[PDB]
């Protein structure tokens, strides 16, 4: 009786008889997490060792002790992006309030499928997304939806555009004569190809446009590509403008692209998954000029807003387009004026991600977020200043965000020797000061990429890193030759 | 200096200077959550009041106090599925260890985009999904991937099938002559239509097949539909078998469907989002006989396994099909033997959901899950027994899972009067004993639907609701007439 087979703390009994055991277990977990996270800076950003002993469920439930030991062992070997010496990827330190809100949401166990399941979260999400859309420059007719990652947002926007221009919602793409074409920058994200493939358009449907030296779209090249594809059998219907590309973090000229698309009557989609956070900065918001011309926007607050994963949204200039092109009246649930979020979304059941974003915005505030963005820009400006004044160092392009991609180009060394030199420098930096630099391959060459997101990285760290770089250059065998 | 603009507990400093403030805030949040969840049974399962004052971000960060007040006021008005008197929907009480694991994963802030970002979680997920696939009856060639909800799993399976049969991965669906057809049961989930629409096949591509009295697919009707669609221009390519339908929770005859699909060479896809948990029950696993014949399976551990949302996976009989049909070699990240989970998935960045499932399996064990499933079946059997022996009560169909849909059919009342009687009975039951019954519309009539997932619901409760039903029937004005 009273569930004697289950462990005394398997569930939180609604009556509340086992409150003491639940409290003790929660306290143990909280203490372990606090101890692990407090000493993040001491541990190296990356660990080479990995664990591979899983996939054997026990017949008898293991006690809380032992489980805690295994959890601690797993945690020690996990990736460590919380240390200040991790400036290689877009992952950064998340706000504490967001993590606590995520825990609260998991404990509540509500659902975003319908309003009945989320009486308050649905309205909160609607209002918060409306405020964000207003901040991007849209009117009251604009409307958005939250998804799990920017890939789903891109897929939803492309599907809506395809349905609106071709009206294949109920028939399909088999009867169409000319293949639709989507034009994208040659430095665009890899999710565009997957989205095009999943919609039946074809992986080869995406047509790449040339970019200038700063990894920005070339408007004349875009016009030439549009004309060349029109003369052929295919017909263009969408143009994708990327703000904050993946590698160099550059921003396309959205204003000219929007003008061209309006001239040719194409659907303009803006992918500001990283650059969107600029709308929270008074000084640097103008870098996104013309974003109000796009027919849809993809935004990821989890990147530059320090919100625990995952938080991502897609915004549309017109709500009726989402209500008609995407929505299907097949479901016959209870009639309610409020539109269920599962009908106009790619996925039906979704975890309530609005709470963490709302809590983060309330706790930090607008001014603090503006200050954080300004500090990141200051760090990137100092990094760029240090990169110059060194003949052997060259920049891929002038930065537009807190991302800087640079490389070493010894005069005597050739391309392969330069790549080996860059890889050796990355390894040396990682092993000496525990500073992590990503090593992407752009334009056929390896570049050391640094994303400056950690608020605790000081200028002295950058100066010490560059001093170590100079020491490595002087001590390397190439200089002797 | 030292981030004087931010609140003292906005982030967990890697150095560890503000450990005391972080600990105090975490303790406050834990105490609030424990207090709220302990008294879940006292609060009614549903609350009519909703909050609508959001969407105004503060210029200055509010202190932790006040934020806690607003958080608790929000919590009090949230839906309450943790009470034993909530048997209306598939939502239930989640395991505590899963919630704690979710909190730990959020604190770690790793990523499933690539192995480097999740050195251990990737391997853990691969091994756990392999074990689950082996438990469904697949061989070593089988392979799975976790997504966010069953809708994404259905979309991925349908996309893989379409690419495999038609080879439109690089060209598109415009050149095809005959429209592809997918045959589904008339009681199938609404996500099939959305998946068909998103893939360019067409919302009308899905062809509905008749069902017997028990809401199960009719094999002869399936064969007739296949022949009739073949004679026409269209050509079938996939057949969808649903285990544990949404309304009545019935299971289709997967063995005969698989035999027919093999005879006609179609892709069989099994959607066991709810029924899949039966593979953890020794006594009732045989209800899923023939599931090993399917070319893909969609499973949702979050429903019948009491895992905090969201946890869902899709399994494939062949890994090479996923490696070829779905994977695109466009990304040029670091070369590694281990395949990145973002290339073979609909979404790139995903929160680590494997940890909560692994922790739940370790803490509870296999025997405890078997016992929980058996107890649910016992409750449903008692519910069915009580439903009979009452002339005015009729069952939609004989249950196959812990879901029972029944209704009241007074002899004198007509259809509209019967529907009004059912709605009034639902309201009366909700208002007297705080017992929540869902009110779906099936076959043109409203049915009181009860999903028995709460482990703390005893038989005496069922007897009490049935006595209340008898009292309502006797006291209703229809009986006097
Ligand atoms: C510019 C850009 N677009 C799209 C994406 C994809 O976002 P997600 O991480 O949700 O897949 C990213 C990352 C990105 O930086
Ligand atoms: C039978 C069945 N299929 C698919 C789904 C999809 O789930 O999306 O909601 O998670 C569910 C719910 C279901 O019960």
């Amino acid at each position: 009786m009273n569930l004697d087979f289950l462990p005394n703390d398997a569930f939180i009994e609604p009556s509340g008889q086992n409150i003491n055991e639940v409290a003790s277990l929660i306290k143990k977990f909280m203490d372990l997490v606090i101890e692990n996270s407090a000493s993040s800076e001491q541990r190296p950003p990356l660990s080479q060792i990995e664990n591979y002993t899983f996939g054997e469920f026990p017949v008898q439930g293991i006690p809380t002790e032992g489980i805690l030991l295994q959890l601690k062992e797993i945690l020690r070997n996990s990736m460590n992006p919380l240390t200040p010496n991790y400036i290689g990827h877009m992952d950064s330190i998340p706000t504490l309030i967001s993590c606590l809100g995520e825990f609260v949401t998991t404990t509540l166990n509500n659902n975003m499928l319908s309003l009945e399941m989320s009486p308050v979260f649905s309205q909160m999400e609607v209002q918060v997304l409306r405020k964000i859309a207003r901040m991007f420059g849209y009117d009251e007719q604009s409307g958005g939806v939250m998804v799990s990652g920017g890939s789903l947002a891109n897929l939803q926007a492309l599907a809506v555009a395809r349905n609106h221009y071709f009206s294949v919602k109920e028939d399909g793409l088999t009867g169409l004569i000319e293949q639709p074409v989507i034009l994208a920058s040659e430095a665009s994200h890899t999710s565009l190809h997957k989205a095009a493939m999943l919609l039946g358009l074809g992986t080869s449907s995406v047509v790449a446009v040339k970019t200038n030296q700063n990894s920005q779209m070339d408007t004349s090249d875009l016009e030439k590509k549009i004309n060349k594809t029109i003369e052929e059998g295919k017909q263009p219907f969408a143009v994708v403008a990327t703000a904050g590309t993946t590698v160099t973090g550059n921003i396309d000229p959205i204003l000219s692209i929007a003008e061209i698309t309006k001239k040719y009557g194409l659907w303009l989609h803006v992918d500001a998954a990283y650059g969107g956070a600029l709308v929270f900065s008074d000084k640097h918001r103008e870098r996104l000029s013309g974003i109000e011309k796009a027919d849809s926007i993809t935004f990821n607050p989890q990147k530059w807003m320090y919100v625990a994963k995952t938080c991502a949204m897609v915004l549309f200039k017109n709500r009726d387009l989402l209500e008609t092109e995407f929505r299907i009246s097949a479901p016959y649930m209870n009639d309610t004026d409020f539109t269920n979020l599962g009908e106009i979304s790619v996925q039906g059941t979704r975890h309530a991600d609005i709470l963490k974003l709302y809590l983060s915005l309330q706790h930090i505030g607008l001014k603090s977020y503006d200050q954080l963005i300004n500090e990141g820009y200051l760090r990137v400006e100092e990094f760029v200043k240090q990169v110059k004044q060194r003949p052997y160092l060259e920049l891929a392009s002038e930065p537009d965000t807190n991302i800087c991609c640079f490389r070493g180009r010894p005069k005597n060394l050739d391309e392969k020797q330069c790549d080996q030199w860059n890889l050796e420098l990355q390894q040396f930096l990682l092993h000496k000061e525990r500073v992590f630099f990503s090593l992407p391959t752009y334009r056929g060459k390896r570049w050391l990429r640094a994303v400056l997101l950690n608020p605790f990285t000081p200028i002295s760290t950058i100066q010490k890193i560059f001093k170590t770089i100079d020491e490595f250059y002087i001590n390397h065998h190439s200089y002797n030759s």
